[PDB]
């Protein structure tokens, strides 16, 4: 079909894979743009204009993982490896607390050390203070999931990277597709609000894993989708690889709220290194989550998974204040609440 044809099956949702191929293959100014306000409106109608803040504490860059794309990759040697200490790590979550911030982010690389229970500590913590906490930990056996939920967890993040399970076995040598799936569905199972989502513009992925990516979105309901591009980092094998295009990201985006009107969606911050204002276009084309960096000097230039990262040079308490400035801007408001998935029942 024409590009209004594939947008008139998009606003009647006619998902099809030939639908959702189309629309990532088309490349007219004029369908993207209208692919870019339906989006916008759908994100409008459905979540509202708050964008929640989630303050994000990246504790520790140790890894146990050697995927190919990641500068935390334990083959990486030329990076210097830092951990916060758990007082370091509750009380700057408290200071994000103090700032306004309604949700806490704790990610790291798979560093074993704090497994399971100094996180169960860390967590307990923080839920004192009245906020939600999320985790972003990577894979970790059942046993763990279900200490960090009892401990009071309420969120989880753990992107499937990439459907392709041939191309996610080659860019992650240590597991599966499979593995991250069933870690998905565990959590899922234990009560989880859960995140997904998938680079953009890995190399040897093609459109038509795109739409897997989609597709798997779409079967699995995810509460949280988060999509950036691939952007390549000097010290991995992936280096002289291509970034991923800034445009077809801003699409998997867009489609993701059409397909996923009631979920949370960010404005990452890779989105906003590979083009200057990246997340502000994102917010306006389906995204309604900014994820400020929050982690301390002098570990936050440290925390390299691709390179150029904006926030890098500000202040450790400037990125709350800075988001709260870029929403105002945009004609939005602050998150009230939590900002939990708030699912409208549909037919
Ligand atoms: C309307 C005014 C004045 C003529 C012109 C001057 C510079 C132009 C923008 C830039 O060209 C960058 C970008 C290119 C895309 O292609 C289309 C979108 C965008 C934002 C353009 C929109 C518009 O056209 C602008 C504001
Ligand atoms: C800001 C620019 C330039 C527009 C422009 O230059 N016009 C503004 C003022 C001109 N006036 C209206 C005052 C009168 C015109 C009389 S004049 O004499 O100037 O031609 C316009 C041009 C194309 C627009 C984007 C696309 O839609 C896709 C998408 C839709 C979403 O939903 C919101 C996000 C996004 C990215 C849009 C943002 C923004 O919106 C853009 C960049
Ligand atoms: C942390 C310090 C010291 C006092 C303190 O420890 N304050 C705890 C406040 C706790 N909460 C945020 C939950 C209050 C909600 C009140 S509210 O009425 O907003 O619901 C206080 C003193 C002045 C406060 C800033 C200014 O105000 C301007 C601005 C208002 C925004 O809005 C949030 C961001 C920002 C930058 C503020 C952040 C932070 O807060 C500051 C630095
Ligand atoms: C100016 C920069 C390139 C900067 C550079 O690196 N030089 C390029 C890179 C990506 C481009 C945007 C995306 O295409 C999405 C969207 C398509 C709409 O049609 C027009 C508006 C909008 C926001 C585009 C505007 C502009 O064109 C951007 C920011
Ligand atoms: C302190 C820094 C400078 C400025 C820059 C933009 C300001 C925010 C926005 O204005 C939106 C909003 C308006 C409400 O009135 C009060 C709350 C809030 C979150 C503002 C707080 C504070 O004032 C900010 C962070
Ligand atoms: N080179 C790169 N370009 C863009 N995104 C990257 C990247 N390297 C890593 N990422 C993204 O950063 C995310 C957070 S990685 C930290 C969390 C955890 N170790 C995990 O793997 O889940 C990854 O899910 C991945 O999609
Ligand atoms: O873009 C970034 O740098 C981060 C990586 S993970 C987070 C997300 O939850 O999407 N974004
Ligand atoms: S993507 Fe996560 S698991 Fe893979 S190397 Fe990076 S930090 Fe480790
Ligand atoms: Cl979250
Ligand atoms: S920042």
């Amino acid at each position: 079909m024409t590009g209004r044809e594939i947008l008139e099956k998009l606003e009647r949702r006619e998902f099809t894979r030939e639908v959702l191929k189309e629309a990532l293959s088309i490349n007219d100014r004029g369908f993207n743009e209208a692919l870019f306000k339906l989006a916008d409106e759908i994100r409008r109608k459905y979540v509202g204009d708050e964008v929640h803040i989630r303050a994000i504490i990246e504790f520790s860059n140790v890894c146990r993982k050697n995927c190919l794309y990641c500068g935390l990759r334990r083959d990486n040697k030329n990076l210097k490896r830092y951990r916060m200490t758990p007082e370091e790590i509750v009380e700057r979550a408290r200071l994000a607390v103090q700032f306004g911030a309604k949700t806490i982010v704790l990610q790291s690389g798979e560093d074993p050390y704090y497994m399971p229970d100094v996180i169960s500590d860390i967590v307990k913590e923080i839920k004192k203070m009245g906020v939600a906490v999320t985790l972003s930990l990577g894979e970790w056996p059942r046993e763990y999931y279900e200490k960090w939920k009892e401990a009071g967890a309420d969120r989880y993040l753990l992107r499937h990277e990439t459907a392709n399970p041939v191309l996610h076995r080659k860019l992650r040598p240590d597991t599966s597709f499979e593995n991250r799936l069933n870690c998905l569905l565990t959590l899922k199972e234990l009560g989880y609000e859960t995140g997904a989502g998938s680079m953009v513009g890995l190399p040897g992925q093609t459109i038509d894993d795109l739409v897997d990516d989609l597709l798997f979105l779409k079967e699995h309901d995810f509460d949280m989708v988060g999509i950036g591009p691939f952007i390549p980092h000097p010290d991995t094998p992936l280096a002289n690889e291509k970034k991923g295009d800034f445009t077809l990201t801003l699409k998997m985006v867009a489609l993701t709220r059409i397909l996923l009107p009631d979920s949370n969606i960010p404005a990452t911050t890779a989105m906003g290194t590979i083009v200057p204002g990246g997340r502000e276009i994102t917010l306006r084309c389906g995204a309604n989550v900014i994820m400020p960096n929050w982690t301390p000097s002098p570990y936050r230039q440290l925390y390299q998974l691709y390179p150029g990262k904006i926030c890098v040079f500000e202040k450790d308490t400037a990125c709350i204040p800075c988001v709260m400035k870029m929403i105002e801007l945009l004609g939005r408001k602050p998150g009230r609440d939590w900002g939990g998935r708030k699912r409208v029942f549909e037919t």
